[PDB]
């Protein structure tokens, strides 16, 4: 439920972002309309609890953030990661599959170098070569590099 | 159908609650739009029956309340509970299946120790052993313990 | 055609009801737009026949009411009722089947005792015994009693 | 026995009513004379049981009321009604048979249209045709019509 | 002879009761006319014995009461009670038969609960069920209940 | 296709008639939206052919009139009518079959008495008797009468 | 592309025609929205080239007319016309087939009498007879007449 | 996919350009609506990745540019060009086939004389003769000349 | 050589840190004394290269930091870790083997929870059970727990 919910919040925030809002009170309330029943129930209670007009949109999202917490299911995520080999047709499958798995469920997981070691080891030895020359600093860069070389002379 | 319907009414009422309504007539009618066919059919007939403009939103919900509710002491839940054995592949099936059945339909059912006795008896004798050492106090803890030991040295994930 | 038409009128009337109308002439005319061809043809003729600006929305609906006065001629319902025997597996089939048939099409049919006599006679002699002790006053009570005794020491559930 | 008995009491009470009685004791006793054996047996015992001169005429009738007037169960009457088909030779059998069954035991049963639907459905399809043209409003009219057409171009007489 | 005689007295008393009597002397004498020979013989002697005009109608009936009352034998009554089973067609036979037997011959017999236990045990197990729900407090109530349920729905 | 099309045009024209139009160009174009594919194809071509802004709504309807003047069909309808005898099981088949055939394809055909003569002659001599007593004035009344007498002392139902 | 484009312009012009426009500038611009990429590219360039607010809707359509009308190959159209005989089942095939071929590609082709001579010669000798009595003045009338007689006693 | 995509971006940008935008946030988002599924998937992820309200419309298009701008595969185009011989039946096949291949994928390729040398060499020696007398200056002229001589004393037509 | 060298630098820096230095020149030079031959050779050259009195102690250590840079080890370490299964006889082999591999080569590697996940997953499912009840917070605790339960109720090897 929680992974979808994290996505849900981002999007809603974006939609709100482009267009102009005339005041904060309207905006905090508007969030409530999209929500699903237990969350919606919670929302009512939270609105009551605050006797003030509101306390900002961000505060309210943080109560939601607080709401959606899984116990750390690190094993499932590790296991998911283990499954991918290079029998997955080319870069594209891997990149999209990895995105879903990785992005969903980390609270802070492992450090930046570690994330690159895990991502990189999985990749064909050839692809590590080009990507090494010159190196990515982040997982998005690694993924963008591998896809770009494959995609450019293909796609 | 009735359990979902009770939830449905609550939510609808909430949605309505936050925002402002300019008059009652609109509001009573708006309820009709969300409803499903037999209920919707009933609704039309009820609207006709009242020759007045309306009689309040609450009245209309009470006709719905009247339409479907479960009586107290519903054996169906016991029977549902009886069906599960350990032929259900591992913890995961049982935990999810039990959640649906148990969570739906109790007004106050039975006490906390009793709920643990019923949940626990169902479980493999082996699993009761580990779970015993050290004990859960609530049904969520029992369920979390059994799943965690199985899941940890096993498992896959969602998304 | 007539049963749908009775529903159609109710709804249309409701839609109209919530929002405000500035004058009657517009409202009577607006009804014509939704209608289907023969009815629509009739409508034109009726509008002509009245040389006055209009005579009220209600009058016009009454001409429609008149156009299809009562949907059943009590026969089909009796016949439907006749069909059920006790070859229908147990209470559950009968209760659900009877609900559909009975609830649909009565304007006022027969009196309360009569409805219980017809419902009760149909039931197995055994079931009448328990139900007699102690008696139902309404068809819903009879149906609830028969189902409850069968269901309690038996049954399964929905969702 | 009970339906006749309820009639019997009413009449007896009426006869008594018009003329003057000089005292209650005579009147209570006089009731006993008309009664039939088991009831009469009961009566003797009841008179003994009351050591006082009497307790009023009404009290004694209430013991009789107690003795047989029970609320009727519609089922026997429905069942009776069910038995007739058109294998009963012509109108005459049906009309007389129906009279006995129907007239005995209704407190208010079912409404007027319903009574005509039940009576009419039973009749041959042909006879419904003539009777329809032009319609009866009451069960006596239906019965009179069916008999009259059959009788007129047929029949014999009593005495 | 005595059981019939007790009935006889009641009736005679009733007949007398409705209509008016102009004086007591006539009334006491009139009783003598209906009576049968030994009793009638006794009556003559009693009338002589009283040198006064009369001593009241009631007194004279009490001499008759005195004449007839003999001690009963409970065993015949018990034995009578024993005979009934449920081979007697339905409630009606039993109720009428029991009335005759029970009502005749008790001076004080047994207590109220006991009388209900004896009456009730005899009845079909089914009938005890309905009658139990809700209970009779007296033998007349038990008898009225059983008859009413049977009677009401049919025959 | 043509009979429905003649109806279609009338209705569309009516709908347009009640409300106000601000200019002719919009109105002529709006007709195109409701139309079905071959007709719609034609419409495009016709719009092109006229280099002027438009030539009136009526002109455009006349091109449609022209399109479905009629194929020879009165004969087909007569022939269709001829086919029914009383070998068709009872009233129900005939009434439904006749409805389809008759209702489809008349622009004005024959007069009201004539329509009753054709309908009535077809019917069994017996049924004409009851229906005569008392007479129908319209084809719907004749059909309703014949069905009602048969249906009442007989019948089953839909859903 | 050009035949469709000629149709496209006509229609667009019609849609515009019925409803009211408050000013010319809006109208000229609105045309651009419906157009497809190369044409759309051209449109941008043309709008720039005119430094004035606009020069009328008609002018802009003429640039489009200019775009599409290239020289047509009259031979192909003649050849197309030659192919039809009376082996085409009845009027309906011919009329529809002729419409497509003729309507597409003429800038001014041949004169009105000539167009009737070409259309008429193609038709069965019988049909020319009825159509002669009384004559059509335009190709649409000829086509309507032939179809109407066939269609009426048929269709 | 990439060639179409480059066109797609240009156009979208143009449409946006003429009319006024009230703020950047709306505009960046609006781009997402037109896009096709994988690209759309990417878009969602990119929007999330930027925690700020947005970073400009242009930035977002650059991520798309990044996604599928392949160098035009000059080799593929050359290779395509190589395949045609004069075994292709006459001018018509060649002209249409060449149009597709050539027109798609050049950013600036080669100069005008070169394009004529490549086009001309491919053609039958005979056809070069007539076309020479008198010469084409552009590829469209060469193509038009060759087709016209063949077509004129030959040919068929479209529609 | 590099791992020891990183340790060496830290320590030297510490020793220097506690006590006071009167000037930077002395301090930079003093570092040279502890160093081993190739590094020492480098040092001389570096001192010459700087014509200024010195550039700070930190700068000089950075040249050393620069000197260490080996190709990355972490892969080898992961691979080493991968090799162990439970085919290694009991706890003792694993614990000692893991100690060597893990302790050597991390600069900061991964976080504390991660290190426990990697250590724990490797262990037999049974051993995770006891160790879970009650949990270790550090890798030394996990290792001590597993060894203690095995060791306590076991025989140890003589040498």
């Amino acid at each position: 439920d929680s992974h979808k919910l994290k996505n849900f919040i981002s999007e809603i925030m974006l939609n709100m972002s482009m267009i102009s809002w005339p005041n904060d009170a309207s905006r905090i309330v508007y969030c409530r309309r999209h929500l699903l029943n237990p969350a919606a129930q919670w929302a009512n209670d939270f609105v009551q609890e605050q006797g003030i007009l509101e306390i900002t949109f961000d505060t309210f999202i943080q109560g939601l953030y607080q709401h959606f917490y899984k116990p750390p299911d690190i094993n499932k995520i590790f296991n998911a990661i283990t499954q991918l080999s290079e029998a997955k047709l080319g870069i594209e499958r891997l990149n999209q599959r990895f995105r879903k798995i990785w992005d969903r469920m980390p609270p802070d997981f492992m450090t930046e170098k570690a994330a690159i070691m895990t991502y990189t080891r999985l990749l064909t030895k050839e692809t590590y070569n080009i990507v090494r020359m010159h190196k990515p600093e982040t997982l998005k860069d690694a993924m963008e590099e591998a896809y770009q070389t494959t995609a450019l002379t293909e796609r």
